[PDB]
């Protein structure tokens, strides 16, 4: 018989697993390049963009990135986002890469199996399951809304790869409180990357508002914020946002955020139309 | 190729794992608790619910309800609820001829929202009566912290195989028979009446309870007992689980033959 | 349909874990693990350090006095022999198995009685005689206390992976290791090592000092193209060979091309290789 196994997930996704190493100048007083920090990144594609923590590359003079299968090579820090502790980095790769496996249409389930793989102790693995899914959304939430798993998340294999047992990238390790490791949902990263890429920082469209729904009734309204300016008050009902209903505070929160600033957008609300002007998040 | 997971566990079990808060008015204390039946009776932790004023449940679909306290027992450190059953409710998966193996996997489903880890029974533990201690309870290497504690640990079919309850690696859980057991005395009594013979160590005596059922009946210590209320006692746990299903001021033969009443066990 | 489990392991595996009991009142607790029929019986060095009487229980209530055999300081590793006439449980054990990365693992130790945790293989570790340190013990996620310390580590079929040895990762000797290890306490009493005093055809990097290697002539930044007639492709698997040769051989080691006769000698005793230095 055959021993069960996750070592097909582990062949197909580890290599792609690497090595962050964060160097700094002033680090000693002889000013020579020494490691601050340390921690695991993800190879995403060929290109060689690569996704870590925001953490472990912080203050970087220099930023090292070691494969499995032995390359080195400098990073370039494209940027970073404080909300999801994430960053992405650009090697400059002669030979071909290793890439992590994705698919973007597999939904991850509570309950499936999850890899944890993180790169002094070497290439480590360990076996949990998605505890939560969390959303993909760009509207921060806080850690709650992030994937859940009882995988052993630690110091060691924080920015490193969360894994189904194909071998599928379901999330990014993020080190943040009982037994419980924390990651960006894979299709969140990949949003994130994306714009990183294109405008060095992540944008987001920001209302302004608070409310929970039982229309959405709204509980607080920001001071200074685009809906104040709109005339929008406190236990207002908004029924719509940018023409489209509103059942929910957490999906109405995620299309303002993909809103991109200096939009004007119809608020309605019970009946007045407001004139909203998005702006920036802080 | 599909992705390995327990989702099946999840969507059957999940949905009758229930918030309880204990409001003394402000929540004081939070906990975890499992829908047993259609009735609307609920299993959760004694400690979850000590000194509450008002318990309140609220179900993963998002309707909240104000609870009835039936009864506890320190013992088992469980609880049960009850709530308007009248909508209808999501019930716990269970089946009463399913036998635990050590080995099993496992998942504890019970802040951060509902939560689920994944383990193995570690160890079975003892469904009787008669209280043991904690060495005796289910034991898994699934997390168990205050967030899942008084919910469900459940196997791969989804089926209840304990209640949760709190090395710093191994976690605890009431095994489901035995908390079967606990919640239908709670209803009937609305507490645990157990039958209690005051007798430690055929079976060698090893020491007899002062005032107790055993030496007014006459036993005296290092005497053998190889029967009680006709059966045999081969084991020492296995003869105290029976007399705990007992009922106090029952009079039964002890041949070592003694006539002996059974006395309630020691509330405390 | 039927529940998902590891069971099936557990039955084969689990009989065949002790408790181990060392007295100097009870100074020390343990497991073990029974290796064969014979009644040998492998715990932790740590375990049975300074006993003055051990004692092996077995989960069927049996329990023997048993002979300490040997220890070694380097894989944490100690042999007992009981004698059992009634025949005895043994763990099971393929040699022709190998373990990979991702694995699914029980550990299992016998406070609380029996305990059984479930993890994979995190790193699979190396099998070679010569110590590298805890770096290249097997690694795994399936938790390691002082409550399994010394027992088994098996995978889905209950076959031994590794002996336990004491954050979330656990460690244990790989069992062809902890198999070579037992054969060579079962014989000596110790684990002798051969040692030929390099550093890691192959480039010096060191020559230690009053060593087998320095009185044979051969000097730093020297290369080795050649061990007791055989390639030398890998410095690692080279010392691997070295700690296999016995003291007292004397090998050719071919180096450009000098052929020097190098008397091998024990590995000089060290109880600083695990300190840091
Ligand atoms: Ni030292």
């Amino acid at each position: 018989m055959t021993p069960a196994s996750y070592n097909l997930a582990v062949r197909r996704a580890a290599p792609a697993v690497v090595n962050v190493y964060n160097r700094g100048l002033n680090t000693n007083s002889h000013n020579q390049l020494e490691i601050r920090t340390l921690g695991s990144g993800v190879i995403m594609d060929q290109r060689g963009y690569i996704i870590t923590n925001k953490h472990v590359i912080n203050d970087a003079d220099q930023i090292i990135v070691a494969l499995q299968d032995g390359r080195v090579f400098e990073a370039l820090l494209v940027g970073s986002d404080s909300l999801t502790d994430l960053a992405v980095l650009k090697i400059n790769a002669t030979g071909g890469l290793p890439t992590i496996p994705i698919n973007a249409r597999r939904v991850p389930h509570i309950g499936d199996v999850v890899l944890a793989i993180g790169n002094n102790l070497g290439q480590t693995i360990t076996q949990g399951i998605i505890s939560a899914t969390g959303r993909i959304g760009l509207n921060p939430t806080g850690r709650q809304n992030f994937l859940q798993t009882d995988a052993s998340i630690n110091h060691g294999n924080s920015g490193g790869a969360l894994v189904n047992s194909l071998g599928e990238l379901m999330g990014i390790n993020t080190l943040s409180p009982e037994g419980i490791g924390f990651a960006i949902p894979f299709q969140l990263a990949t949003k994130i990357m994306d714009k990183l890429i294109r405008d060095g920082r992540v944008i987001r469209g920001y209302i302004g508002i608070g409310g929970r729904e039982i229309g959405i009734v709204v509980n607080e309204v920001s001071p200074d914020g685009p809906a104040a300016n709109a005339g929008i008050q406190v236990n207002d009902l908004i029924i719509s946002v940018d023409n489209k209903p509103a059942i929910s505070a957490l999906e109405t929160m995620d299309q303002v955020a993909e809103i991109r600033p200096g939009s004007v957008i119809p608020v309605v609300v019970m009946q007045l139309t407001l004139q909203v002007t998005i702006q920036e998040y802080p």
